[PDB]
């Protein structure tokens, strides 16, 4: 269904190859040189040996970092009167690049992708040339440089389902959605003007800006903006050019979270925390600009400008940016850090950790296949979150790309798989009142939880036995499983028939959807048939104990399916449960699910308002019961001795269970200030047989717990209309305008 995602992971890469003591690094073809020629005022020329090329571990993305370092080598510039040489000596240059995989398992290195990070020169212009230049090898030797990284075994993960790889939380939105909080807040700069003296030539810009743009070709936390050129002079000594309507620089930059005095209103919460604003990193050092300038179109009108003086004006916009960059005042992300929430039973949504990250998203150009254009909608930049005081000494930047091309929304908000089982499911096991929740293990690596202490699922009543119905360790399973809530014995053990030892199964999952009643969303989960019920005895015991066994097995299958006892005599239903039987590995078993539960109510002869005075009877017996819930989600052991010590059809038993299940894991979407425990679980249970929607915990309220720390640069909130347990459980919608 889904196109998988890549993990590129890089610090992995580095890890294994040097616990294995694997290295290519001196294995690089070590002589170089490159030729810069044509340009207005002079030539340049590189010319030396590597000493090593190293794959380092800082990649974001399909991206590679390439620390390149040079043995001994010179860079030359000169024109027809002058020249000035430079030692190239254990210089360093850090080049990126981008590059895709091959169900091969090969690597395809993007030709025209390289651009430079840093380089350890620490002038101006022999580091704008020796860039320059090195950039011009690395192009003219890309088939190399595919080998290089082919050859680095670098460490990949493949994610068949949606992944928040590691964190708890994530909120989103497209890169046009971002664009148009841009567009509006009008904090980036539009007049631009920068002087320059490269040699003794002078070169000037002066124009304005357009409203820059989030864009693709980098992820992670490498941000890319597009810098359309509205209208611009440029200016070469004497010779002033006319910009081209079509003009445009992209700059890649970095951002970071800044401590910030609390400005944001979270309704959700106390206010309280510390506030962090996602803003640009402004500040360069002696060998990093906090702006690099990754492309460009700076042509004339006339396109007489000089080959080459594109690249020397270049120069004047990257300088121009690295002592402007500060002036781009937007805040991108707004969190309250280590909020507390005003409803105890939500505090395990706010944020304890945080980072942003981005995935960008191309397509093919319409017009020229052969390039590329960016995905605005797909494409996405992320606020993600640790919460619990969960600590994430990994963080992964480079998200999932898939939510909100799944969810064909402009935002969305997603849950972890482990966070949803450890507070949906968990809810919905405490609602289920089978034992105090210390008998149960709670796995977020498996997606399940299970009992590690025997059970004793209660007195059974069926055929007037009253004897205890008893789980082994790992016999009961409460899961998520192919994206459904899977709720599951393993295996109930009691003697139905007196001296025979009986082995009972059942299997049922549900399906969590989002219903729109009226353009009301609301969460549902809902049975997906089939059942799966299954009863096993010993060869011997059914050889020696045959026509007892069947007529037990009819008792608790057709009970199991309608709800209550099954007593009637039956010849059909004889003669079909007995033909299920599969006797091998010295036991019988029968197992049936699909069309044969059908065939086994029609044979009941038990009708649908039959059907449903049952289900009314077991929810009425199931509030009774819920209505007995501590507040903290456990039962009394007073409790649940009363509700095992009472005998009951194993179907009443097992249909309950089902009940209250729904309506436990629903609740969670419900929490109020000051809601009692055993009234919601009372009224969702109510609610769902009577099939009273306006009474169910609606999505909105929930997601508003989820928003209320993490924010936008808009006047809105996100209102859902979208939600899937896909992977993660992911919540998709507009940002609507608060009034």
């Amino acid at each position: 269904n889904l196109k998988p995602y890549i993990i590129y992971d890089w610090k992995e890469t580095i890890l294994k190859n040097s616990k294995d003591n694997y290295s290519i690094n001196e294995s690089i073809p070590k002589i170089f040189s490159k030729k810069i020629c044509g340009g207005r005022f002079f030539n340049s020329t590189l010319s030396g040996n590597w000493k090593s090329w190293t794959l380092t571990d800082e990649g974001e993305g399909p991206h590679p970092v390439l620390k390149c370092t040079i043995d001994n080598g010179y860079l030359e510039i000169y024109s027809n009167t002058s020249s000035e040489k430079h030692s190239l000596k254990d210089i360093e240059i850090k080049v990126c690049m981008s590059i895709k995989p091959n169900s091969d398992g090969t690597h395809s290195l993007c030709k025209n992708s390289f651009y430079i990070k840093t380089n350890s020169l620490k002038r101006l212009i022999l580091s704008h040339c020796l860039d320059k230049l090195i950039l011009a090898w690395f192009k003219d030797n890309h088939k190399y440089i595919e080998l290089f990284i082919n050859r680095s075994r670098i460490q990949t993960r493949v994610e068949g389902d949606l992944s928040l790889l590691g964190w708890d939380i994530e909120s989103s939105v497209s890169y046009k959605t971002m664009n148009e909080f841009i567009k509006k807040d009008n904090l980036y700069e539009k007049k631009f003007h920068q002087y320059m003296e490269v040699r003794r030539n002078e070169y000037t810009i002066d124009g304005e800006f357009g409203p820059w743009q989030m864009t693709t070709g980098a992820d992670g936390q490498n941000i890319r903006f597009l810098c359309p050129i509205k209208s611009a002079t440029y200016k070469i000594n004497d010779d002033v050019y006319i910009a081209k309507p079509d003009n445009f620089i992209i700059i890649q930059v970095d951002l970071k979270y800044f401590d910030s005095k609390t400005t944001i209103i979270d309704p959700s919460g106390l206010n309280n925390g510390q506030q962090f604003n996602l803003k640009v990193k402004t500040d360069s050092t002696d060998e990093i600009n906090a702006v690099i300038l990754v492309g460009s179109r700076i042509t004339d009108v006339n396109e007489d400008l000089y080959p080459g003086d594109d690249v020397s004006l270049e120069i004047v916009f990257k300088t121009w940016f690295n002592a402007n960059i500060q002036k781009f005042t937007q805040i991108f992300s707004y969190i309250l850090l280590n909020e507390t929430s005003k409803i105890p039973e939500y505090q395990w949504l706010k944020p304890t950790q945080i980072s942003y990250g981005s995935a960008s998203v191309t397509m093919p150009d319409p017009s020229n296949p052969n390039k590329e254009l960016s995905n605005l909608d797909a494409s996405t930049f992320a606020a993600m979150a640790m919460v619990e005081n969960h600590k994430n000494d990994r963080p992964n930047h480079a998200v999932d790309n898939r939510f909100l091309e799944l969810s064909k929304t402009p935002a969305a908000f997603a849950i972890s798989m482990p966070e949803f089982l450890k507070h949906f499911l968990v809810t919905g096991l405490q609602a289920m009142q089978i034992d105090n929740l210390d008998a149960f293990e709670v796995s977020s690596e498996n997606l399940v939880i299970t009992n590690k202490k025997k059970i004793n699922f209660g007195k059974i009543q069926d055929q007037n036995r009253q004897v205890d119905a008893l789980i082994e360790p790992n016999n009961f399973k409460l899961a998520i499983q192919n994206n459904q809530v899977v709720v599951e014995i393993v295996d109930a053990t009691w003697q139905q028939v007196v001296g025979v030892t009986g082995h009972f199964g059942y299997r049922q999952a549900y399906n969590l959807i989002l219903k729109n009643e009226n353009n009301v969303y609301k969460p549902m989960l809902e049975e997906s048939g089939d059942v799966t019920i299954s009863y096993m005895v010993t060869e011997e015991a059914w050889k020696t104990t045959q026509d007892a066994i069947i007529s037990a097995t009819v008792g608790l299958v057709v009970g199991t399916i309608i709800g209550t006892a099954f007593s009637k005599l039956s010849d059909k239903l004889y003669k079909f449960l007995k033909s299920k039987f599969i006797v091998k590995n010295k036991k019988a078993s029968l197992k049936i699910s699909g069309k044969d539960i059908n065939e086994v109510i029609e044979m009941s002869d038990i009708s649908k308002p039959q059907l449903l005075s049952i289900k009314k009877a077991n929810a009425k017996i199931s509030t009774e019961e819920v209505g007995l819930i501590s507040q903290n989600g456990s039962t009394s052991l007073e409790n649940l001795a009363i509700f095992k010590n009472k005998p009951r059809p194993i179907g009443e038993r097992v249909q309950i269970l089902g009940l209250k299940l729904v309506s436990g894991l629903i609740t969670t979407f419900g929490w109020s200030i000051g809601f009692v425990l055993p009234d919601i679980l009372k009224d969702v249970i109510n609610a769902n047989i009577n099939n009273n929607f306006e009474v169910l915990p609606g999505i909105q309220q929930f997601t508003q717990q989820c928003i209320g720390s993490i924010q936008w640069p808009d006047n809105s909130e996100l209102k859902i209309d979208f939600a899937k347990l896909q992977g993660v459980y992911l919540l998709g919608g507009n940002l609507v305008k608060i009034p």
